[PDB]
């Protein structure tokens, strides 16, 4: 599109990752990876606000960006994923987050959008990007027989169109989840796709800060594979340029000339996977190409770094009340610690396997 949102931007580091990635990196023992992995602080990702408690640093990263920028004469760019619906991660086999439909999910997260917007309409001149809810709308598509996701329909529905509706009030560019080719981009389950995020757009009235979609989010897909990895047999739609290409029409029929980022932060090492459904901390994965907005497609406005690689997607502990069996397959790094917290052995690999090298 003409308004691509990072070009003429100077994109803010995360000093949360920096400073994991710096803990991190004096632990590597090979002097010559360590300074390879150091570098990594240097590579822009997104900023999680998976609950209430991560608002105060948006507001900081905000703050902070507002002066880097005046202090080099840049404009400034924030990277956040918006990630807290009520009865999040529907169809998860173990339930996590703050919020829950049955105690006023609903109004609970219509007030964190507020506290968001409440620190965004503070600082005008940066210009924030989020990608909205992960691991939502892609199960009102493919899995409503999951009764979770069923029950979480209408929820995950208006609290989503709360959320676009009022980030545009604050002109932040947004780029809805929409899972993955192996998610939304068998064939079948393009036009049902495309049908949702349309209706979507549809009642957050078509703003233009809703650019399109992002994909890939948090996994381990080629955006453009050298030959299809063996877990997407019997799609044609193999890594997500294929995806991209088939679903992006469909949006472009209803009125909406949508636009994609793609995350690629850990996507370095194809072929590492049993079954294309296996997304829990997965062994030998190694970071990925670095984001750009040199993406080879018309479709994609950057490929990008969602995820933040190091930090564990779940236990593998059995006992753990926060335990997700994905999180132990054969394909699994074990032993991995509870989610959000940092996996060192993990990280080294991802930098160790990284391709292109870091
Ligand atoms: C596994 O889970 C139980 C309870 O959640 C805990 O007591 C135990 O120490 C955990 N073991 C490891 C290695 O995390």
């Amino acid at each position: 599109s003409a308004n691509n949102p990072w070009t003429g931007f100077q994109i803010f580091l995360s000093p949360y990752y920096a400073n994991e990635v710096a803990a991190a990196a004096k632990q590597i023992t090979d002097p010559t990876l360590s300074s390879k992995a150091a570098s990594v602080a240097n590579i822009p990702t997104f900023t999680w606000l998976d609950s209430v408690a991560k608002i105060p640093d948006l507001g900081t990263y905000l703050a902070s960006a507002s002066a880097l920028g005046k202090s080099t004469g840049t404009k400034q760019l924030v990277q956040i994923v918006i990630y807290d619906l009520p009865d999040r991660d529907c169809a998860a086999k173990a339930s996590n987050g703050e919020f829950s439909i049955a105690n006023n999910g609903q109004a609970n997260y219509e007030n964190y959008i507020d506290q968001i917007v409440a620190q965004i309409q503070q600082f005008p001149d940066v210009r924030v990007v989020a990608v909205i809810e992960p691991d939502s709308l892609a199960n009102l598509v493919t899995n409503l027989n999951v009764q979770k996701c069923a029950n979480a329909k209408t929820t995950y529905l208006a609290s989503v169109n709360y959320a676009l509706t009022n980030l545009a009030k604050v002109g932040v560019y947004m780029y809805m989840d929409a899972g993955h080719a192996g998610w939304l981009g068998w064939p079948a389950n393009l036009s049902p796709a495309a049908q949702l995020f349309t209706q979507v757009w549809q009642n957050a009235g078509k703003s233009p800060f809703i650019k399109g979609l992002a994909t890939n989010v948090a996994n381990y897909n080629a955006l453009q594979a050298a030959s299809p990895d063996p877990i997407t047999q019997g799609n044609p739609n193999y890594d997500e340029i294929h995806y991209i290409n088939a679903l992006a029409p469909l949006l472009q029929q209803a009125g909406w000339d949508a636009t994609f980022i793609v995350d690629q932060g850990r996507s370095g090492v194809q072929n590492i996977r049993q079954q294309w459904g296996d997304w829990c901390n997965i062994k030998g994965a190694g970071f990925g190409t670095r984001p750009t907005t040199n993406t080879g497609s018309q479709f994609i406005d950057s490929i990008v770094w969602v995820k933040p690689g190091g930090e564990s997607a779940g236990t593998s502990n059995s006992s753990s009340p926060r335990y997700d069996s994905t999180c132990s397959l054969p394909d699994a790094a074990q032993p991995a610690p509870e989610a959000g917290t940092w996996f060192q052995a993990y990280f080294q690999t991802l930098v160790s396997a990284a391709n292109p090298p870091l």
